[PDB]
This record gives structure tokens, C-alpha cells and sequence, in this order.
């Protein structure tokens, strides 16, 4: 005696995101098309109360790098053998973004002429702004990678999914040492403002090219071709988060002055 099946006609599944499944589906009374996300909670009582204070959290956001969120409801569906093993589901109803998110854009886009300077950081900026406006509300997003980086179908860039908890895009310290600040997000941006200005032509050489910057290995060209954001990229992915500028300060530079 499902709300979601009774309430929304479904459309396609559009991926398994954090081992949840994510929907396109027709909300049958306002007759528009959302994004419905679906975990199940962990069963201890703990673990759910950590969950439910989550969600609690993302609804109160409101900002333009932030996915308009819309309900969040819970179902519990009641053969087999002897264990019962009770099955919580948490469903979140969200504004349908793209289909296709920066990689894809990234993807179509392999030349120096189809990445223009300006349209790249008007990108990054609008993803900067939403890291900025979550740090401010005590959270960080521990999430940012083109993949999970998506359009509006007004062409407004969103940060993708995130909270209710490939690594090419990781801090050092969120991989491993499992005590990380909010600065592990000034890490991804790094590699992401790094990747928007240089096209790769093949994914093999993509890795390896990430895989250098990452450990401060600049291609000759990039910082020849783009000083001042070298300098940037250098600052967000040095290995120390305290030397990691703020998302704040990384807005607040000159880079951005542009319209
Ligand atoms: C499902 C989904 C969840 C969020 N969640 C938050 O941002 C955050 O969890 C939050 C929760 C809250 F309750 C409130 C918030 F303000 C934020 C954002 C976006 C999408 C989404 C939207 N449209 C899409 N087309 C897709 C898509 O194509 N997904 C496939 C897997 C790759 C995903």
C-alpha cells in the first residue's frame, strides 16, 4: 500500500548512486516529471536516528548550486523461509535535473577551442558558490566530481548528490585517515577547475594526466597557457587542508571578475 507507486507513474531509472537507486518518475497530480532517490536505513535504531537527522538538515538548503529539493517520505512493505529481517525505505523526491552531467559535457568537448576560459570558470564558480553556501551550514559535500555534477534543464549548474552516507577526485585524507575537515571538497575542486580548462582527448591519458596534478605535476602547456589558475589549482590540492584556501577566498579572487 505503496505512497510512491500510488502517487507517481514511472518514466526510467536513471542509475544504482551510492548502491540507491535513483528514478525519473510523473508525480500523477502536478504532472511534472523528478528525480526520486531510494535507500533503505540501517536497521539499528542508532544508525537511522544519524540518517533522519540528515535529511532534517539538506531540507532547510536553499541556494542556486543546490538541487531544489521538493518531500521525503518513508514506506515499509510487510513465503521465503524464517527470516524476516525488517526493510525501511527512504525515499527523496527532488527537481529533475539533465541526464547528462559535466563528464558528459566534458566528454563532448575534447579541444582547446570547445573550452573557453570564460564559460569554464562560470562552471566552476557556480559550483564553488554551492560548496561555499553548504560550509557555511556546517556541512561539506565529500561528493564533487563531474559525474555528479549536473544542469538544470535551465543550463544552471548544480553539485549533485550528497549526505545520507571512483576516487580520482578524493583528498589523501578522506581515502584513508578517516578524520577529515570540510577542506577534503577544496581538494576536488581543484582537479575539477584543472580538468574544465584542459580537454583530454583519451580517458587512459585523462587518469594519468589527474593522477600527475594531483601529486602537483602541472603539464608545461596548462601553466604556461593559465598562470593564475595554476597558482589556485597548486593552493587547493596542496597535501596540508589548512593551506587549502576557503571556498570563500577562492571565489573572492581576482580570476572572477567577468560577465
Ligand atoms: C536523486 C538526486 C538527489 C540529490 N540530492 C541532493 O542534492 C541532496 O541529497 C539533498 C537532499 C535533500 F533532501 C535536500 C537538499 F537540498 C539536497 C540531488 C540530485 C539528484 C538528481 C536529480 N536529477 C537527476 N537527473 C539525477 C540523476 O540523473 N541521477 C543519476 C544517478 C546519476 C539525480
Amino acid at each position: 500500500i505503496s505512497r510512491y507507486l500510488t502517487d507517481f507513474e514511472p518514466i526510467q531509472c536513471l542509475g544504482r548512486g551510492g548502491f540507491g537507486v535513483v528514478f525519473e518518475a510523473k508525480n500523477k497530480v502536478d504532472d511534472c516529471n523528478y528525480a526520486i532517490k531510494r535507500i533503505r536505513l540501517p536497521n539499528r535504531e542508532l544508525a537511522r536516528e544519524k540518517v533522519m537527522r540528515e535529511v532534517k538538515a539538506l531540507a532547510k538548503l536553499e541556494h542556486p548550486g543546490i538541487v531544489r529539493y521538493f518531500n521525503a517520505w518513508l514506506e515499509a512493505p510487510p513465503e521465503k523461509l524464517q527470516p524476516s529481517s525488517p526493510k525501511v525505505y527512504l525515499y527523496i523526491q527532488m527537481q529533475l535535473c539533465r541526464k547528462e552531467n559535466l563528464k558528459d559535457w566534458m566528454n563532448g568537448r575534447c579541444t582547446i577551442e570547445e573550452r573557453e576560459r570564460s564559460v569554464c570558470l562560470h562552471i566552476f564558480l557556480q559550483i564553488a558558490e554551492a560548496v561555499e553556501f553548504l560550509h557555511s551550514k556546517g556541512l561539506m559535500h565529500r561528493n564533487l566530481k563531474p559525474s555528479n555534477i549536473f544542469f538544470t534543464m535551465d543550463d544552471v549548474v548544480k553539485v549533485g548528490d550528497f549526505g545520507l552516507v571512483t576516487k580520482l577526485y578524493m583528498s589523501p585524507e578522506q581515502i584513508h585517515g578517516n578524520s577529515y575537515s570540510h577542506k577534503v571538497d577544496i581538494f576536488s575542486l581543484g582537479l575539477i577547475l584543472f580538468e574544465l580548462l584542459y580537454p583530454f582527448s583519451t580517458q587512459m591519458e585523462r587518469v594519468r594526466t589527474l593522477t600527475d596534478v594531483r601529486n602537483l605535476k602541472f603539464p608545461p602547456l596548462f601553466t604556461q597557457k593559465y598562470p593564475c589558475e595554476y597558482v589556485m589549482v597548486q593552493d587547493m590540492l596542496s597535501p596540508s587542508p589548512m593551506e587549502r584556501p576557503e571556498a570563500i577566498n577562492i571565489i573572492e579572487n581576482a580570476v572572477f571578475e567577468d560577465l
